Formats: C-alpha cells, sequence, structure tokens
C-alpha cells in the first residue's frame, strides 16, 4: 500500500501522544501532534529547569547530522517566557526521515505547571506555513517535495480509551479507518485547518460558522451566545467562575450538535462530549464544552469531534475530509 503510520497512544482522555525521533542517533521523544500550530518544539540538554529534568532531552553533540542555526526564538507566554533557538537535524516520524528546522527549547518558565504535569517531551505542529515561526515548511509538504510520500496529506484516527489505539497516517488515505462517505470541505484560509459549516443545535442556528479542526484542543469550543442559549433548561450545573458544567451522565435532555454544508452533515451526540467523573449510574459527568469568543463566530472541533470523525488534512487540495471513524480496528 505504502503510507507512513504513527501509533497514537491515549493518556487518560485528556490527550494523546505519538513517537518521533531526532538526530541520526535516533533520540526518542514523546510529542503532542497539534494541527493548531506549525513548529517542531524539542527540549534541549542545555535546558536545566525542573521538568526538563523529568523529560527526554535532545543532545546535538551526539548527532552527526546536527546543523547549527542558532537563530534566537523568544515567546512570551501567559506570564512566563518560553525561549530557545532554531536547529536543523534529521527528524524521523514513523518510517520516514527528513532534515527539518525545529526549535530547540532552552527555557520553559511560562509553560508551567502544564509541562511537568503531562508526560510529553515536545510539540510537533501540523498547521500551515503562514502560521509558523521563522518561515518553516510543514513536515508533510516537505516529505512530498522530497518524493517520500505519494500525496501531501495526513489523517487522524484517534484512540478511544479501553477500545482501540489510534494513528496519524502520512501520505495517503486508508480505507480501514472509516465507514460511510468521505466528504470534503474546502479551507477558507490557509492558516489553521478552517472550513465553513452551518451550526445548528435544535432551535439555535448559526449560518456559515468558521470551524477549526484542531487535534491540539481537547474540548468543543463554542461561541458564548451559542453556549448560553443551548444550556437553558438542561439540568446542568455550572461550577461558579470556572468553565465547568456538571450533569448526570444519562441526562436525556442533552442536545446533539449539527454541522451542515452542501456536501455533508456532521453530528456530535452527547456520548462524544461527556467526561465521566464516576459511573455509579446514573454517573457524574462534565461537558467537554468551552464558551470562547473569536472576532468571528468560531467553533473549535477538537478531540471530541475527532474521536467520532476520521479526518483528512490535505495540503494539495486545500481541504479537510471528514468521515465516520470505524468503531473498531
Ligand atoms: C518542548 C516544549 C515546548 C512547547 C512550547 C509551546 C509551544 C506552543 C504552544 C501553543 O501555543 N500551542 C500548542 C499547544 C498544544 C497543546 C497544549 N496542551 C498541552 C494541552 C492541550 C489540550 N489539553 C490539555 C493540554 C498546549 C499548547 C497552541 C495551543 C492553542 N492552539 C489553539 C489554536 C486554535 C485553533 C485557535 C494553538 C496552538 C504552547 C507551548
Amino acid at each position: 500500500s505504502s503510507n507512513d503510520n504513527i501509533e497514537l497512544v491515549d493518556f487518560q482522555n485528556i490527550m494523546f501522544y505519538g513517537d518521533a525521533e531526532v538526530g541520526d542517533n535516533q533520540q526518542p521523544f514523546t510529542f503532542i501532534l497539534d494541527t493548531g500550530s506549525a513548529n517542531l518544539w524539542v527540549p534541549s540538554v542545555k535546558c536545566t529547569t525542573a521538568g526538563c529534568l523529568t523529560k527526554h532531552l535532545y543532545d546535538s553533540s551526539k548527532s552527526r547530522t546536527y546543523e547549527k542555526d542558532g537563530t534566537k526564538v523568544e515567546m512570551n507566554y501567559v506570564s512566563g517566557t518560553v525561549s530557545g533557538f532554531f536547529s536543523k537535524d534529521l527528524v524521523t516520524v514513523g518510517n520516514l526521515s527528513l532534515p527539518y528546522k525545529f526549535i530547540e527549547v532552552i527555557d520553559t518558565n511560562g509553560f508551567e505547571p502544564t509541562y511537568t504535569a503531562s508526560t510529553f517531551d515536545g510539540i510537533l505542529g501540523l498547521g500551515w506555513k503562514d502560521l509558523s515561526i521563522g518561515s518553516v515548511d510543514p513536515i508533510v509538504v516537505e516529505l512530498k517535495n522530497q518524493n517520500k510520500i505519494e500525496n501531501a496529506l495526513f489523517t487522524f484516527y484517534l484512540p478511544v480509551h479501553d477500545k482501540h489505539t489510534g494513528f496519524l497516517t502520512i501520505g495517503g488515505i486508508e480505507e480501514r479507518f472509516y465507514e460511510g462517505p468521505l466528504t470534503y470541505e474546502k479551507l477558507n484560509h490557509d492558516l489553521y485547518w478552517q472550513i465553513t459549516l452551518d451550526a445548528h443545535v435544535g432551535n439555535i442556528m448559526l449560518e456559515k460558522a468558521n470551524c477549526i479542526v484542531d487535534s491540539g484542543t481537547s474540548a468543543i469550543t463554542v461561541p458564548t451566545d451559542f453556549l448560553n442559549k443551548m444550556l437553558q433548561n438542561l439540568d446542568v450545573i455550572k461550577v461558579p467562575f470556572l468553565p465547568f458544567y456538571v450533569t448526570l451522565c444519562n441526562n436525556s435532555k442533552l442536545p446533539t450538535f449539527e454541522f451542515t454544508s452542501e456536501n455533508g452533515k456532521y453530528t456530535l451526540e452527547p456520548e462524544y462530549y461527556l467526561q465521566h467523573i464516576e459511573d455509579v449510574g446514573p454517573g457524574l459527568c462534565m461537558l467537554n464544552i468551552i464558551g470562547l469568543d473569536f472576532p468571528v463566530p468560531t467553533f473549535i472541533l477538537g478531540d471530541p469531534f475527532m474521536r467520532k470523525y476520521f479526518t483528512v488534512f490535505d495540503y494539495d487540495n486545500h481541504s479537510v475530509g471528514i468521515a465516520l471513524a470505524k468503531k473498531n480496528l
């Protein structure tokens, strides 16, 4: 068949991770595979902060193919800076390798306590060129330019806890991952993977909303007027001053999301967006839904939508393909 398959392992419903390697000595890292960002971030041996000391670390000096670039990278994150510099070396994802401009991270003093909390070493972006720091070409675009993959496209088939493992697949579409038709939705900007759909939840309707498909987000985010409208009378309880909503897991009044285009119709039922706190039926659950206002009405179709729908990200045809994920492998 061909095609590069990268196993996705789940970590307690919050996130999933894939393995990649750096340098020709094959230095192993755990990565967040993030369609909402466009850079490869790797922690350096020269990083000496609590947490870096818990992570797998990059050592340029052990790698014959290291290629100095040193270009300073400064990123003032929300109260605390993340900083490093550019390096080039041989990145290996699955069974493919290529030279790539990544960011060797020196300091993580604004990505805490997030970094130490989780068990990933780095972040690997999969967005578009215009979204990167420096002007780095997307890994998949490059692999196509270097004739290593058939098509400039990747797919996500996400893990489902205690059910199956998952895959990022580079280079072509694999039939085993889905059921039903595979409809395509054209990008409306080459930045995030963003498409135009009509969003409809029972009575509430919003025509031609911007929908970002993003593996790096673990909620469905929703415009706040939408959320407010849609939660009235649902027997849901809002924990005061925090983006959390608590419900019995069997609340039969929970609504289904509806996204429609000319080409297709996508729904996301309660069972896909509930987090189970406890299952002593009727169970306690939280809604995996955040209100979030963008300059333009936007939905972030994150991990919950991707768990149900298999997704194709196509650089060549400037589009996202969506199909129902096979319940099993
Ligand atoms: C070696 C470590 C270096 C990594 C440093 C770092 C780089 C980039 C980002 C970031 O902005 N990211 C990447 C990022 C990915 C995952 C996370 N985490 C870990 C996460 C996600 C979901 N749930 C829990 C935790 C944090 C940050 C953002 C996240 C928000 N995205 C929203 C896009 C939306 C479509 C508008 C844009 C990209 C953070 C830290």
